[PDB]
């Protein structure tokens, strides 16, 4: 199966040009512990933006021109992206909006973290319906001393 894993603060906003206005060690972890030895699919500007190959990932990167990076694993589409991952129990993808746009209609899992935040974006989470999914896990956390904003994880199974 495979499963998009996001941050998302209000209107869907995933990304902007520049840092985002947030500190949210949390959700890191949270990040982490979810995609901890999975193979993790991603597009060419999340890979530059991570700079490095997450460790004890698998990892697998869309780009329509030639990868630069021995590192990782390369692939020019879609199919050849689920293709590269194996047979693996649960794919996850990381972002970002384009990539996450192709994949939400083949995934069963959704793993959200809602931000309170108001931040302007030029980058959004696909729309998804509520009502297509069920609400199997949910945990609301205020700010805190290392937490910039509340907080609100999700899991979401395709209904
Ligand atoms: O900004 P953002 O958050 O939207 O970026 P993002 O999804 O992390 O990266 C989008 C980039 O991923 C590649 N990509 C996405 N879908 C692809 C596909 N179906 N086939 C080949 N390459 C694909 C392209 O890289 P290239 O720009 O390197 O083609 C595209 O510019
Ligand atoms: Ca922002």
């Amino acid at each position: 199966m495979i499963s998009l894993i996001a941050a998302l603060a209000v209107d869907r906003v995933i990304g902007m040009e520049n840092a985002m206005p947030w500190n949210l060690p949390a959700d890191l972890a949270w990040f982490k512990r979810n995609t901890l030895d999975k193979p993790v699919i991603m597009g060419r500007h999340t890979w530059e933006s991570i700079g490095r190959p997450l460790p004890g990932r698998k990892n697998i990167i869309l780009s329509s021109q030639p990868g630069t990076d021995d590192r990782v694993t390369w692939v020019k589409s879609v199919d050849e992206a689920i293709a590269a991952c194996g047979d693996v129990p649960e794919i996850m993808v990381i972002g970002g909006g384009r990539v996450y746009e192709q994949f939400l209609p083949k995934a069963q899992k959704l793993y959200l973290t809602h931000i309170d935040a108001e931040v302007e974006g030029d980058t959004h989470f696909p729309d998804y319906e509520p009502d297509d999914w069920e609400s199997v896990f949910s945990e609301f956390h205020d700010a805190d001393a290392q937490n910039s904003h509340s907080y609100c994880f999700e899991i979401l199974e395709r209904r």
